[PDB]
């Protein structure tokens, strides 16, 4: 398809490289970083931590991350740009709606939210001219009317622009079938959609049937595991009780079923978070000191060790994300 | 002195004050992310500047914009329209009815620190300091509401800046708030129980005034009527007449509590936190905007025999005593 918009401008598909398809520099809420930077120690400290972390990912071979932080999760596109330039890693920014829409979003019609996603894709985010490269939607629980409205607006925005849609499916309730029904009712191609956090379930029948329809399957919280931290209830709620190897083996399972082309792999990492319990980044850092480099440093060799061909792993980490991100009407 | 979005001003410069107003009701960062929702940022500024100049021409010198972070306070917007309209604007910290998860997850200690940052250091990177703390409860009080009230009390006690509350729903919700504030050691004279004109339970208001609370009779033009085929109106507006609300002002004066009264419109010039184009419904019902209090309510009170000195006390002296950090 087309070139891809990043927070440093449009880049050629050939320059995307090894891509982490679901990441965050900072998880918060709109305007939060600007209003209370000292929550993160300082804006400067957060920038330093993110740049260091992204450089380590880069040394490990990562060339692009997709930051799927929305307006309501506190996307600060100036932060993303500063960090992208200093780490020299491409960052694709997002539009869409996560789990915490304010009333200003919850009161909107499907037409109005389609207009908001389009502005962020076609014109730019705020007054920056930086255009979103991906539409993020999030649902948890059983779907609400508002969730359906958001999915329809995302589908309509994707159809008008070619940019893909990524979903947050929480927590293991296997919501992809419910989401796909709505996407398809709007005429959206499954090839434009990633059903994210699919690694939260071990239901391979569910995963395979979505893959077979041409959905991308986001196996993208691989390092998250609270095993060993059972005394911390907040760790278990956020990271789950399944090992990173259990998650990673789903990648190999879908490969072995013939669906290598449908797999997107990431960490769903963060360098700062205020949307949850205080200091939770410290708990994450203790589980996975590799941060975003976890995928290339730990998961790729694990999968090779289990017999996955290197070409297959390159197709999953380079070719699939390029095919996914490249705008395609 | 009192902090405004243009810096500190002397108490004597505050003048006729509207103590509960909004330039724009939205959510944090919404104006910067979606200005076209309001036509443009420029269009909102022009509408707000004209409306503040109307209020100024009717005698208003200061408004207190009680928009918090989560209601979309944009202090650069406030500074721009304050400067262009030559109307002082006092900005707010606190928490309204739509806190994001980043606020809902915080401890009482953390929320106290946030409010203190906005009062003592400044809002965002602007150096503009909040001059009032807003808290909002709708319905029956929750654990999170109680936490915000205590953080507000503590921020008030550390800075001397007053607390304004949004009451709505459950009966006599000012009593719940008062009990919490008093448990923290906050003087009632630092607290305005807002939207008190939404009730006709005069004994409830007199009792709070008697304890030394300020009584915010501040939704007077939202009385509405004539919009029965507009459900969004009646739920946000109300089903009473503005004169009946205004009569509450005279009733508290007659009971001896003129010094406890604060009067305002609770107006705004743009809103995205409710139904689209709700601003049009508002502007159709009250085309005076923030000038409604000086153009309609003050004459009304005068006709009912309220003396000039009493009206000056309510509109100039009470807000100055309330806002001056103590
Ligand atoms: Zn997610
Ligand atoms: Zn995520
Ligand atoms: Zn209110
Ligand atoms: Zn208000």
């Amino acid at each position: 398809g087309d070139r891809i918009n990043t927070v440093r401008g449009p880049i050629a598909i050939s320059e995307v490289g090894f891509t982490l398809t679901h990441e965050h520099i900072c998880g918060s809420s709109a305007g939060f970083l600007r209003a209370w930077p000292e929550f993160f120690g300082s804006r400067e400290a957060l920038v330093e931590k993110a740049v260091r972390g992204l450089r380590r990912a880069r040394a490990a071979g990562v060339r692009t991350i997709v930051d799927v932080t929305t307006f309501d999760l506190g996307r600060d596109v100036r932060l993303l740009a500063e960090v992208s330039r200093a780490a020299d890693v491409h960052i694709v920014a997002a539009t869409g709606v996560w789990l915490d829409p304010p009333l200003t979003i919850r009161m909107r019609s499907v037409v109005e939210l389609t207009q908001f996603f389009l502005r962020e894709i076609q014109y730019g985010i705020e007054d920056t001219g930086i255009r979103a490269g991906i539409i993020k939607v999030a649902i948890t629980g059983k779907m609400t009317p508002f969730h359906e409205l958001v999915l329809r607006a995302a589908a309509r925005a994707s159809l008008a622009t070619g940019v893909p849609v990524i979903t947050h499916t929480a927590g293991s309730q296997r919501g992809g079938e419910q989401q796909a029904a709505i996407f398809e009712s709007e005429g959206l191609s499954p090839s434009r959609v990633c059903i994210g956090h699919s690694d939260e379930t071990d239901d391979l029948s569910y995963l395979t049937a979505l893959a077979a329809r041409g959905y991308l399957i986001g196996l993208d919280r691989i390092p998250h595991s609270a095993i060993g931290l059972e005394d911390n209830a907040s760790a278990t709620a956020f990271m789950g009780s399944r090992s990173w190897q259990t998650r990673a083996l789903l990648i190999k399972a879908l490969i072995d079923q013939g669906y290598m082309k449908q797999i997107l792999v990431s960490n769903d990492w963060l360098f700062g978070i205020s949307s949850y319990v205080t200091n939770f980044t410290d708990v994450m850092d203790s589980v996975n000191p590799d941060g975003m480099a976890f995928i290339p440093l730990r998961v790729i060799p694990f999968l090779r060790e289990k017999g996955t061909p290197q070409e297959t792993l390159a197709g999953i980490t380079v070719t699939n994300p390029a095919r996914f991100l490249s705008p395609t009407l």
